[PDB]
């Protein structure tokens, strides 16, 4: 049929931040940092707006991996506060035809 063999990941999450909060993914596999923050993936708040208060990244994963993750804010002090328990959890899917994925989190 045709799975490809990596799946690029966006993650969009709803996040409402105040100005000089930084917010970065980290994650249980060495690409998301394995699971240090100074490892961890920066998001961009490009498409943030007032009615849409969105963070997002994209990270090409390979296919059919499962992992634990948690996104971080990171104020100016280098203070981390970290996302509730419990970890969140993915699979990257593996389908035909199939090279693009989105994860939607809402900060919690």
């Amino acid at each position: 049929c045709t799975t490809p063999t990596a799946v690029a990941v966006t993650f969009d999450l709803t996040a409402t931040t105040t100005y000089g909060e930084n917010i970065y993914l980290v994650g249980s596999i060495s690409q998301l940092g394995d699971w240090e923050t100074s490892d961890g993936i920066a998001l961009s708040a490009d498409k943030y707006t007032s009615s849409d208060p969105l963070w997002y990244v994209t990270v090409t994963l390979p296919a059919g991996e499962s992992f634990e993750y948690k996104f971080i804010r990171i104020e100016s002090d280098d203070s981390v506060e970290w996302e509730s328990d419990p970890n969140r959890e993915y699979t990257v899917p593996q389908a035909c035809g199939t090279s693009t994925a989105t994860v939607t989190d809402t900060w919690r």
